[PDB]
DNA sequence: ATGGTGACGCT
DNA sequence: AGCGTCAT
């Protein structure tokens, strides 16, 4: 009791843009607004691959990874925006620039951790303490939480969504202990007030809507965010965890959506995150390792210690292209031309990064996939990145991979290459 | 023949 | 270092 950690020491939010690439394209082109819309990459193979889908389009069953020609079968009036192509490849600059717009606004509120192109974690612990002192033990109005869901409420002793949201918010607020500055539930509530202000700032200053989770750690904040997308935020309290987890599939928790999570289910014979509470820490460590077992033991109790890292910028800048099926690169000259295209994009992004961010990359990593292998990478090699020059980078990449070529003939490349990837890494101050 | 990314753990 | 996992 008096010495058991409850993981209630921090206020952490996760802010995730709604259908992000689509909103970028809808801001640009008003004809796409409030319509079933998707963003596609590469129009020639089956209409292109869908990578982002508006909520109106999702209602028809359109998803990411679908071919646009197939999406049009579900949603005949689906509108499309195409990713830019430059140097023979998809170029994501517009979306990266839009991401910076959002990240810079979030950064005004608190230290952020950029976790993807469209989401960041926020550690609001300090901001909440500051706001609590300014809130001279005075109650928090529901009007300050106009887009907030309280997970698990309403409960106990109106058939529209908004009525339910408000009833739960009222139950929550009515039971808060406003006179104690150290109450975790109060801390979360003030965190939610702050996130409302953050989300309003993003929408006002960019046009983009987002969702958010507010909880005591990253995993709960991320889970919370998705519970009421789009354009809403969700507070997951420590007390909400047992019910929430009791029917929560293991694969829904961040980091458990792959082979580890499948192994938890198989080895333990369980389905839901809450069922993990029945195992000792040692037991979990015995199956999943020291680090994973400790993490699972705490996480299934709503506890996690992974800090919000102070990092707004990506740590690597990379350029890749696949060459599937019959398009696999089978000549030496093809290989060089494409390495050059990638290097050229990389140069342009690196030069802009150095001017914006006062840093320089020092290592170039070259990765290739060989026909027949279904690993992301078949082979990675690194070399020095000493000059932002595309011909140099492309020549150096070729140097470090050219011995992979099994061909006896000079001018051929075998086995043909199904992927090229250049990545700049190991940044230093400049 | 979703593709183009990007962070981080293991040995 | 180079490989693998997980995710958006
Ligand atoms: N596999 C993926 C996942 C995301 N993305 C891109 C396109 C997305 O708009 C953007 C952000 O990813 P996301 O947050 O997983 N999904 P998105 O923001 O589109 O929709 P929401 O479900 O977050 O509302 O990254 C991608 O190109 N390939
Ligand atoms: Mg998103
Ligand atoms: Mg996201």
């Amino acid at each position: 009791g008096p010495h058991m950690a409850t993981g209630q020491d921090r206020v952490v939010a996760l802010v995730d843009m709604d259908c992000f690439f689509v909103q970028v394209e809808q801001r640009q082109n008003p004809h796409l607004r409030n319509k079933p819309c998707a963003v596609v990459q590469y129009k020639s193979w089956k209409g292109g691959g869908i990578i982002a889908v508006s909520y109106e389009a999702r209602a028809f069953g359109v998803t990411r990874s679908m071919w646009a020609d197939d999406a049009k079968k579900l949603c005949p009036d689906l509108l499309l925006a195409q990713v830019r192509e430059s140097r023979g490849k998809a170029n994501l600059t517009k979306y990266r620039e839009a991401s910076v717009e959002v990240m810079e606004i979030m950064s005004r509120f608190a230290v952020i951790e950029r976790a993807s192109i469209d989401e960041a974690y926020v550690d609001l612990t300090s901001a909440v303490q500051e706001r609590l002192q300014k809130l001279q033990g005075q109650p928090i109005s529901a009007d300050l939480l106009p887009s907030t869901y309280i997970e698990g409420l309403p409960q106990g002793p109106t058939v529209q969504k908004e009525g339910m949201r408000k009833q739960g918010l009222f139950q929550w607020l009515d039971s808060l202990q406003i006179d104690n500055l150290t109450s975790p539930d109060l801390q979360l509530t003030v965190g939610a007030v702050i996130v409302e202000e953050m989300r309003a700032a993003i929408e006002r200053e960019t046009g983009f809507q987002c969702s958010a989770g507010i909880s005591h750690n990253k995993v709960l904040a991320k889970l919370a965010c998705g519970l009421n997308k789009p354009n809403r935020q969700t507070l997951v309290s420590h007390g909400s965890v047992p019910q929430l987890f009791s029917q929560m599939p293991i694969r829904k928790i961040r980091s458990l959506g792959g082979k580890l999570g499948a192994s938890v289910i198989e080895i333990l014979g369980i389905e839901y995150m809450g069922e993990l509470t029945q195992f000792t820490e040692s037991q979990l460590q015995s199956h999943f390792g020291e680090k994973n077992g400790s993490w699972l033991y705490a996480m299934c109790r709503g506890i996690e210690h992974d800090p919000v890292k102070p990092r707004q910028l990506p740590k690597t800048i990379g350029c890749s292209k696949n060459f599937p099926g019959k398009t696999a690169l089978a000549t030496r000259e093809q290989v060089q031309w494409w390495l050059l295209q990638l290097a050229q994009e990389l140069e342009e992004r690196l030069t802009k990064d150095r001017n914006d961010n006062d840093r320089v990359a020092t290592q170039l990593v070259v990765s290739i996939r060989v026909q027949g292998d279904k690993r992301l990478s078949s082979l990675r090699r690194c070399c020095a990145l000493t000059r932002y020059d595309a011909h140099k980078m492309s020549h150096d990449a070729f140097t470090v991979i050219k011995n992979c070529n099994t061909s006896g003939i000079q001018t051929e490349w075998s086995p043909p290459l199904t992927m090229l990837f250049l990545c700049a890494t190991k940044f230093s101050a400049s």
